[PDB]
């Protein structure tokens, strides 16, 4: 019965994802910003390195435990607070405990599921998890922020906290230390491999043009097309849902289809709906390639999360907290810098010619992943 732990990474996910969105339509409102935006991605990025060999030390229950420590703190100093200080220094808190989620348990993940069939078709399931925060974010912060108060989603992601917590002391039980049987190959080992280096490329630019795209749509929108502001969030739903759908499906189908394929066939489908959204007129014309887009993003990162674990066994030591490390840095990548390099550049020059070039970068990297492939 080891679907518990697959329970509480998909609930983990869950419910920082959740967290995340919750607070991004609250805090404008309640303040008056890209540093605190920014923050979050930031300090996790950095933390990333040092709990993948924390987990090598003490093992993977301890950080899972001690990220939902980190996550209940900030959900309770987020509700009761009101300056600016103490909201950089929840959602610095939020990037600490959100590493610590992500890498230990997709290194439990990674060492409970070996199968190579099962892992993707498990961790389809666990990015999910994910994919529903985001979706269930915005409403609920709505509904409870319109009728209750302010405070009252921030108490009541508390209260899912407190019941996934007991739920993780009894099944987890991080009671005593225990290491890990081997070392697991330093981080300058990995980073000189070119194959690993492709797939977090893969990664890194699949979810950068996203991160971009996703904040610099609505401005152009409400230029271009004078969107009533209902419009500017429900354009972008096709994205969220798609993502869900492909994830759930490609986990399992990219096995078959075969995962450098999945992955290429991901970076051309990206590619080419991102060079076509300009080309939109309204939000009919912006209906099919966002649909393309979340697709194919869903596609490459249901790809290349088990080829990560894969490639460790392959040539490495099979030990998952550093690689895994290496890909939540390359997720973090895309989302800390992309706002504002987006903003810079869709100021320079016009936001077609950021698309186009987004979509250009997408569809020559896209051949990189032949290399990809198994040797028989
Ligand atoms: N790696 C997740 C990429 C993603 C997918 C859907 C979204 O709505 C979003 O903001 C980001």
């Amino acid at each position: 019965s080891r679907k518990l732990i697959l329970f509480i990474v998909f609930l983990a996910l869950l419910l920082d994802n959740m967290l995340l969105t919750v607070v991004v339509p609250i805090i404008p409102s309640y303040l008056y910003v890209g540093l605190l935006f920014a923050s979050k991605a930031t300090v996790q990025l950095i933390t990333n390195p040092f709990i993948g060999l924390l987990t090598n030390r003490i093992g993977y229950p301890i950080p899972i435990f001690a990220g939902f420590c980190i996550m209940f703190v900030s959900t309770i100093m987020f509700a009761f607070s009101s300056s600016y200080a103490f909201l950089l220094i929840a959602r610095s808190l939020q990037g600490i405990g959100s590493s610590c989620s992500s890498v230990a348990g997709m290194g439990m993940l990674a060492s409970v599921y070996t199968d190579d069939e099962e892992r993707g078709n498990v961790m389809g399931i666990a990015l999910g998890g994910l994919a529903m925060g985001v979706l269930v974010g915005p409403p609920f912060g709505s509904v409870l922020y319109e009728f209750v108060g302010k405070t009252a989603p921030f108490l009541v992601l508390a209260a899912l906290v407190l019941l996934d917590g007991a739920i993780q002391l009894f099944v987890l039980q991080p009671s005593r230390v225990q290491p890990e049987s081997q070392k697991g190959t330093p981080l300058t080992t990995l980073l000189k491999d070119p194959y690993i280096l492709i797939a977090a490329g893969s990664i890194c630019f699949a979810n950068m043009g996203i991160a971009m795209l996703e904040p610099a749509l609505p401005i152009w929108m409400m230029e271009t097309m004078c969107s009533r502001k209902w419009q500017l969030g429900v354009a972008f739903l096709p994205a969220s849902i798609s993502y869900l759908i492909g994830t759930n499906i490609f986990g399992i189908l990219a096995h078959k289809m075969g995962r450098w394929l999945c992955a290429l066939l991901g970076m051309i489908i990206v590619g080419v709906s991102i060079l076509c959204i300009p080309f939109a007129k309204n939000i009919y014309g912006l209906i099919a390639p966002n649909f393309g887009v979340g697709f194919a993003i869903g596609m490459v990162d249901s790809s290349m999360m088990p080829i990560m674990g894969y490639l460790v066994d392959l040539r490495h030591v099979s030990v998952y907290g550093s690689v895994y490390a290496i890909a939540d840095v390359a997720f973090c990548m895309g989302y800390a810098i992309g706002p504002s390099a987006g903003g810079a550049i869709a100021k320079a020059i016009g936001f077609p010619w950021l698309m186009t070039i987004i979509g250009i970068i997408d569809i020559l990297f896209a051949p990189l992943c032949f290399f990809l492939r198994s040797p028989p």
